[PDB]
Formats: C-alpha cells, sequence, structure tokens
C-alpha cells in the first residue's frame, strides 16, 4: 500500500518515541529481574506486549521505560516508603542491565541529543521514568540521585496520595491538588532538569502543576476526557493549560480510558483522541504514550509493540499531515525534553538554590564546641 | 630547602591520591548538607581538618571522598537497614553537589584515566567510596546503582557486622570472617568493577577476602599491626596475602592506630608504618589513607589536609627513592583501580552471570495463566 510505505518512510526519518512502557515490571513479574541466560525469551516473550523482536518489528524509534514500583501496602508507612526506594533501585538496575546486555537493539539515552544519536545508530533510544513520588521515600537527595541514574521524568503520583500531590483514582483528596512541599518540589524538578509527568495525578493537581511549572510537562500516558470521561483522562481546561505550559499529552492505549466498554476499544479510538487534541491545542502538543504492559489486552489493531506502523498509517489516512504525524510520533516529546534541559541549564547558570532534605542533628553542642576549639588550635600553629 | 622543593616537584609530577577523607560527613554534621550560600565557609571551615583552601595548599592530587553513614541503631533492623540506604543517597548527593559547585577545585573521577585528566587540568580528582555493606540494605541491585552513581570502592564493613562480613571492633564474631553471601558478593564486586576495601573488617575476613578476590583490593585507611597492635591494623600474614593479591595498604593518620598513647602520635610514626610495609612487601603495595575528618585531632605534623608536602618530604628524608615516593603518593592506588577495571572488563567480556537479589513473587499462578493465554491469542492473529 502507498500509505504503508509512507508510514515506513516516516518511521525511518524521525523516531517514534513512546511515552510509557511497563516492560521492566513484566521482567520483575516473570523473571524476578534475573535475565541471565534468558536472551531467547527476551526476544520472544511467553507473556506480555513487549519483547525485543516485536520492538524491532514495529520500527519504534525510542522508549521511556517505566521504573514503576507499586504504592506501599505496609501498615508501617516508614518501612513501606523506604521499601519502595529499594525496589526503585531494583527496577532501575534491571532496566540498565537489559540495555547493557542488548546493545544492538537498545541504547541508553537521557537527552534530546542522545535520542537522535541512538536513532541514527539504528537503536531504540532507551529512556527512563519513575511512576510516583512514593518511589523517592520523601528524599529530594534520592530524587537527584535517580536523575543521575538516568531517570528523566517523574510521574508525580501513581494510584496513591503522597506527600507532594493527589492521585486521580483515590478519594477523598489529601492536599486538594498539590501540597506545599509539592509546590516547592516543582521548582526543584525544573531546576534539576527532571521532566514532570502528570498522568495518574488528580485534575486539580494537574491544574496547579501546569500553572506553576517553569518548564513544559508531559502526560506520559493519558487520554481525552471529552471523548471518554475518566479520572485518568485530561479535561479541556487542563489541555488549555497544557498548551500554555508548552507541554505534550501522550495518548494512551488503555481500553478503559478509550471507551465505556473496554472490549470495544480500537486503533480508531486512539486516532480520534490524537486528532481531538491536535485539532484543539495543535499537533505540536500531542504524542504517543501506549502504556503497553500496563494492561492484559490492547485495543483492536494495537495489541502489542509491533503495531506502531498501523498507528502512523492510520493518522495519515485520516488527513493528518506528514509534518504533524512526525510531531506526534516523537519530535514533540524531544522538544519538551530539550526545553526541560534548557530551563535547567538557565536556572543552574543563574545559581538557583537547590531544595535540601530536612535532616536531624548528628552532633550535640558539646561535640560542636570541641570541633571549634580544635579548629582554633590549628589556626594558632 | 632542597628536600621541600623536591617534594613540591613530585606533587606536581604525579597526583598524591588520598584513600579516605570523611569531609562529606562533616558537611552533614555542620551544614546538614545545605551548602547554599556557604562558599566562604567551605573554603575556610570553622570546624574540621578539610576545606577547599587547605586542600589547594597541601597540593593533594586526588581524593576518595567517603560517603559513610553510621551503622543502623534502630531496634527494627528492617527500618534501620533501609534508612542507611536513604542516608547513603543523601551523602552521595552532597558529594556530587560539592564537586558540581566548585569545578575550579574539584573534578569528579571514576577511573585511572579520569584521575589523570583531572590532575592535568589542575583539579583534585574526586572519587567516592562507601564505608560498610550495611549501606546497600541487602540489595546487590542498589550496589550496582551506587556504582553508576560513581562509587568506586566499598568498605565491606564499618563497626558493625553485616550479612556479608565481620567488622574488626565488634565481638563476638557473626560469620567468622565472610558469610556465604559475602563470598558470593566478592565475585560480583570483581565482575562489576567495584574496588574492595578491607579497612574496618576483621583479620579473618581480610584473609578470606584476600584469597578469594580476582582483583587487587585496598585498605583505604589502615596501619601496621606489628608496629601497633590494634583490631584495625593489618597483620604480617594479611600484608603477605595483600602482596599476593597485588593490593595496596593505604597508611592511616589515626593516632590510636599509630601509637599506644594517642597524644604521642606524629608524622614520623606515619612514615615508620609506610617504610615497614614498603620494606617488607614492596613500595608498589603501600599508599596514603589519612582518614582526615574521621578524628578530632591529627598527629603532630599531620593536623590537616595542608600537611601533605611534609609527608612527601619526610619520606624522601628517610631515604625512600623518588620513584617509590611517587608510587606511595598515588601511582599504586591508580594501578589497583586500573586492574579492577581490567578484571571487570574481562569478566563482562566473557559474559559472567551477575548476582541478582532474591525477590518475592508479585503474580499468583492465575495471573501468569491469563498472561500466557493472552500471548497465544496475539500469536494466532
Ligand atoms: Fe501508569
Ligand atoms: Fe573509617
Amino acid at each position: 500500500s502507498p500509505i504503508e510505505e509512507q508510514a515506513t518512510r516516516l518511521l525511518k526519518e524521525v523516531p517514534l518515541i513512546d511515552g510509557h512502557n511497563n516492560f521492566p515490571y513484566m521482567i520483575r513479574g516473570w523473571f524476578r529481574n534475573d535475565i541471565n541466560g534468558q536472551d531467547a525469551h527476551l526476544y520472544d516473550m511467553p507473556i506480555g506486549q513487549t519483547d525485543l523482536q516485536r520492538l524491532q518489528k514495529g520500527l519504534l524509534g525510542g522508549q521511556f521505560w517505566s521504573a514503576f514500583v507499586p504504592c506501599p501496602k505496609n501498615p508501617d508507612k516508614e518501612v513501606g516508603s523506604l521499601e519502595a526506594l529499594r525496589q526503585t533501585l531494583q527496577q532501575l538496575d534491571v532496566i540498565h542491565r537489559l540495555i547493557e546486555r542488548h546493545p544492538t537493539i537498545l541504547q541508553f539515552a537521557d537527552s534530546a541529543a542522545s535520542i537522535w544519536s541512538s536513532f541514527r545508530a539504528g537503536r531504540v533510544a532507551s529512556l527512563i521514568g519513575i511512576e510516583g513520588l512514593h518511589q523517592i521515600a520523601d528524599s529530594v537527595s534520592a530524587l537527584r540521585m535517580l536523575h543521575r541514574l538516568g531517570v528523566r521524568y517523574v510521574t508525580l503520583t501513581h494510584n496513591c496520595h503522597n506527600a507532594f500531590a493527589d492521585a486521580a483514582t483515590v478519594s477523598p483528596e489529601l492536599h486538594g491538588g498539590l501540597s506545599r512541599k509539592g509546590e516547592r518540589l516543582i521548582r526543584e524538578l525544573n531546576r534539576m532538569g527532571m521532566m514532570i509527568d502528570l498522568s495518574h495525578t488528580s485534575h486539580e493537581a494537574q491544574t496547579q502543576a501546569l500553572r506553576l511549572s517553569r518548564a513544559p510537562v508531559i502526560y506520559s500516558h493519558s487520554s481525552i476526557y471529552s471523548l471518554r470521561a475518566h479520572a485518568r483522562n485530561v479535561t479541556d481546561e487542563n489541555l488549555h493549560l497544557l498548551h500554555r505550559n508548552r507541554g505534550v499529552v501522550m495518548i494512551c492505549f488503555l481500553r478503559e480510558l478509550l471507551a465505556s466498554e473496554a472490549d470495544q476499544a480500537t486503533l480508531a479510538h486512539v486516532i480520534d483522541h490524537i486528532i481531538y487534541a491536535g485539532t484543539r491545542i495543535g499537533y505540536e502538543h500531542v504524542g504517543i504514550g501506549s502504556d503497553f504492559d500496563g494492561m492484559l489486552r490492547g485495543p483492536d489493531g494495537l495489541h502489542d509493540v509491533s503495531c506502531y506502523p498501523a498507528l502512523v498509517a492510520g493518522l495519515l489516512e485520516r488527513g493528518v499531515s506528514e509534518e504533524d504525524v512526525k510531531r506526534v510520533m516523537g519530535l514533540n516529546v524531544i522538544r519538551v525534553l530539550e526545553e526541560v534541559e534548557r530551563v535547567a541549564a538557565e536556572l543552574q547558570g543563574a545559581g538557583e538554590e537547590c531544595l535540601c532534605d530536612e535532616l536531624d542533628e548528628v552532633w550535640n553542642e558539646d561535640i560542636k564546641e570541641q570541633l571549634t576549639r580544635e579548629r582554633e588550635r590549628v589556626r594558632k600553629l
């Protein structure tokens, strides 16, 4: 078909960068992060919507791999929060080992420039996002260390309230959007160059974050509220604020977010959501955020990671221009990451103060006095 | 003096690389890791043996900065171990921020090559070590992530027994040296390219580790048992095993480890310990491991980081050749790090299996069956 050859051409010219894939959690579920001697299975998986052969087949340009861990279920909330931090390092570890062990397929990327170099070398640009601020165990220091480990976006919540923001699916509301610590954290996220992800967060938390952020944000995997009313879908008001923020809504393939009857969800529904957003806030603010492996079964025509060429062709068939399809595929999310870097470099260049954790005093006043007396002793030498 | 001009010349030719400095913990003690607007104090500290002005003054070439956190004192050992992991990320964060904020003085290094580039650029090569396997919260995944954060040595214990090895100062013995998990961890430390540090570990743990390691190890801050009997000092048997291991004993300035009466400890005593080791196992297996800021008061003539030229001159004055002084200063620890890299590259090139954490099952058998049935459904499409 001429439209399919057009789709293949676009997939070679620019990278389709998917916003959110849960394959690392499937590796934890199926292999318990032990991939030694499992190459055959990683290329042809016995479960799930992602493997290395189908990843090649669908011509995907890049991927934000999710380092998700569940919300803590421990009654002792101190243990559970700290446990989630340890589990986050487990998931970041298996993501890096997966990339390290398959360099012909995957190449780690943490920037707009590294996405392009990976794509030009014929690799799936492999980026990392965490899914919920419960994963940092109330530690901004840990957050900066996750950034150093390669994390480039943070979903502010998963399906639990945390100290910083309200999740969409949990009622009643804790903070009524963002907490005071959450508002302060947005400044630090902008300063460090961590992309803000508003998927899973409440409607009000989105509104507040979209007004406060000095850098463009994403919805890594959310769909459109006006086409399907759900707590996880983006309202017209928040789409309007996203436009002003310069951010990108990355349309999700979750059946429950695309249709009232999940079994009726299709490729066409995903395209309707992309076109709705593109028409109303411009095709420079819409992306693709599958959430493959966040579900058992995908929509008809989008069953797994091999199906991306059908989506690209489907957009072209509806009359979306090549230039706008290229934007939706990946240029938009690349721009957001680029602008996130630039805002961080500007704030770091100006010398903005970083947010610091509240620590206990380790020394009493007697120890401090001994130290000051000692310092004066060496001064008099 | 001609000997002092000789000392200055050597300090310009090759980097004096100190094995262990506790300045990051002083920053936690004094500033609680908030260094915003504290430049004046970081250059001229009101407490402690380390600041940025004296660091320049003593002509130090490089430094392994300790990311030490105390042994957990929580009665709930699950909370305490996980707490130590969070605190480790706090200390790694402040070390990186300290380096980031003072690039004219400090430059991060994680390799023999990056040490040299830093030194040629006129910076203190700034490396990182953690002090005790209690800091990883029983997670080998966390350990690999600490390596990715820039940690290049791990002291196997501090002053507490952990799951992997016995500390020197604590009795009775838990494992009688290394545990079975500890023996297995040594293989993983060698595979990943993490330098083993045997300071603080029991005599028997050293013996076992020195036989098992496939890469050379260090004592980042230990002195000689035969000159001063202490649990923290290296016996002639372990010095012999260190020679066979190809490792380096980095002589410490702790007064209690240099003399029976702490107030009688001196520069001369440090030189005696260096010469003892150098004479018996060769000057290619001896280094300098101050443990500045692990103590209130240093030896006479080694009160702070400005005093390194006196040590270099003192070694030359005793008849240690320029070539051997250069080795003791830093070429030896550079070689060990170089050999640690090479062993890791060789084992990773051969495709050795990495050690994986023991994880719980997240899916029951019903979920796995649903996933396999779903995979077969998309196969039949
Ligand atoms: Fe999600
Ligand atoms: Fe120590």
